[PDB]
């Protein structure tokens, strides 16, 4: 019907490029939100197979699904509900990042229930101000960790914070540096530090610490759009089969509300996916699809489960069953996720986490 | 962490309301797209319990899921990709709407291979200009349907078509489509063919143009309690879906406090709502601040003594009883319609049910 084809060969490519940019630092591939819509387990397997060292996700739930799928590499999780029981994480060897004193108390309580040493990371706030430990709270946090470490309740794995040439990076980096120094000055030692997302990894190599945590560039989407594709290959191609071809006459309206009235006799193609499958309704009359090497603009509203495109009045070169490409890396001239983002007024992150319903996720091996 | 809670009590209500409007017309509850994101199977069971006569879906796949879920009531599917195997539909007592001769020929091949008579409906074009047979091709279709009927390959169940407007009941195209539909009924007659039922109505036509009702109505959006003509108000319906999550964190920052809600655009929280939406927390509206992130966003609780605690419920949208925003409200802010809003929740927003 429709598919979101994920090319694990591009994933492999993207991780290799990130590894080169990260230089000496190891790579934590970020596979939260089911691999940014690309499949967390499959992308994790491929990224690890191409040399990433660790995996990063938001929730402990995300981490356990990777484990139930047989993933054995290190996994870190950093976004936790209040009151969470950290037990299952400790038992399944999931690393936990804490962003407050209460959360460390929650974690130490589970260490006591399970008898399982926690591999902890502290998430500090460097101007971000959503969550993370503040400079004011950091001394108390350090004192607790030192005591926890002394009895082997925790392993002090990491310090982390979250963000190109804007000064605001330099300051955040400095502030990050001060946290490392305070820790240093109070005799608390972390095995690694990391502050770099995809953008910082690729555009600000001077700010890379021991690890980098790229998400968006692993899927080959550009971490700084204005700069171009930065050598990455977008891994997702969303496409579907043409369900019908029909000619229509000038002056005829198409689809709900007849917001489009043909200015001339033309051929149309019905594509059988719509906004319930993740084709943003705001794309109506704005997107273009690629069919047999040609761009075809959407005409009329996007419906719940279908929309039409105009093939033009030229010699008909489309048949039922042919392939229409909605977005992809662009290599065949098809539109990109960035193109949709521009049309809709959003970011490619939201575009690749949109496909669903009848768009089936499929993979091309590397 | 978050849920899309579907009140099956509202469903039931909405369906009785629709039955009142449908009068003697039989009701086909439309449950395509997994019941408009509300859950096809559970919504179908409730609707049939509320008096719906039949179910409508877009694809045979959707119909087969209802069958696999124990539904035995009549189900009609009307959008079929090229290459579809109609065999499994026939074997599962799924009705098939065909919109071309080629589709009927495919269906007749399937009839011969399975040994099962097809219960067919013909989808005709009365104005949408999408997928329906057009008047010039209808005679050849009628002829093929008569020969098959005579030879017991098919049961001639319905004639159907779809309205160009989903929400403007008094535009004259509505009237025009209904007269085009009658003309198709005229053609059938002249070809010595009759259909058991004819249907053209969606939620809007059902509730606001009952003069245009034929034998059957096909309401979708109204079953879920969403207004088919938003300008007229809630039209006596009750939106069945409530989306909410817990406050994950409270944060002191003029001087004020923020709540972190741990769902974002990957969960279906449209990114363009950022800095525009409001949530309901302890009976007060709390405006979003900053951008919606992929898996979280912030809202302003205001300054002073806190009335809000981590773990408290935040309502993103619902019927509006408790003063929470509505799906229509999100639609107004995003520039869309509530249909797209209710098919948006996913990822960590878990669908739940309240029994009626
Ligand atoms: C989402 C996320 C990342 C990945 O960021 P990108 O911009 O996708 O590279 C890294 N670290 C944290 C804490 C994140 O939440
Ligand atoms: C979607 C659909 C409906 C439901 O329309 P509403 O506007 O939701 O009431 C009815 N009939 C067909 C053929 C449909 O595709």
């Amino acid at each position: 019907l429709a598919e979101a084809m994920v090319d694990l060969g591009a994933i492999e490519h993207n991780v290799r490029v990130l590894r080169e940019h990260a230089g000496h630092a190891q790579l934590m591939a970020v596979v939260k939100a089911d691999g940014y819509g690309h499949g967390a387990t499959r992308v994790a397997q491929t990224a690890l197979g191409a040399g990433a060292a660790e995996l990063g996700v938001a929730t402990v739930d995300e981490a356990l699904a990777l484990r139930a799928d047989g993933i054995t590499a290190p996994v870190l999780a950093w976004l936790h509900p209040p009151g969470i029981d950290f037990g299952p994480a400790l038992l399944a060897d999931v690393q936990v990042a804490v962003s407050s004193l209460r959360q460390l108390d929650e974690l130490l309580h589970a260490v006591r229930r399970t008898g399982r040493t926690a591999t902890v990371t502290v998430k500090v706030d460097t101007g971000l101000n959503r969550n993370g430990v503040g400079p004011a709270q950091f001394p108390a946090m350090l004192t607790a960790l030192r005591q926890a470490m002394a009895e082997d309740a925790v392993r002090l794995r990491g310090l982390m914070s979250h963000m190109p040439d804007d000064s605001i990076n330099d300051v955040q980096a400095q502030r990050f540096t001060a946290f490392l120094a305070q820790a240093r000055e109070q005799g608390v030692r972390f095995e690694v530090a990391h502050l770099s997302n995809s953008s910082a990894t690729m555009a600000r190599p001077d700010l890379t610490f021991d690890l980098v945590r790229p998400g968006i560039a692993v899927y080959g989407l550009s971490p700084v759009p204005a700069l171009g594709d930065m050598g990455l290959v977008p891994a997702m191609t969303v496409k579907c089969a043409v369900a019908l071809v029909k000619s229509i006459r000038a002056g005829e309206g198409v689809s709900y509300g007849h917001t489009w009235i043909a200015p001339r006799d033309t051929n149309l193609a019905l594509l059988p996916i719509g906004y319930a499958d993740g084709v943003f309704r705001s794309l109506g009359g704005r997107l273009e699809v690629l069919i047999n090497g040609r761009r075809c603009p959407g005409v009329g509203r996007i419906c719940m489960d279908q929309f039409m495109v105009d093939l033009g009045p030229g010699p008909l070169d489309v048949a039922e069953g042919d392939e229409a490409i909605l977005f992809g890396p662009g290599i065949r001239g098809e539109p990109t996720a960035q193109d949709w983002a521009d049309l809709v007024g959003t970011i490619h992150y939201e575009v690749v986490t949109s496909p669903r319903g009848r768009i089936t996720r499929t993979y091309r091996e590397a």
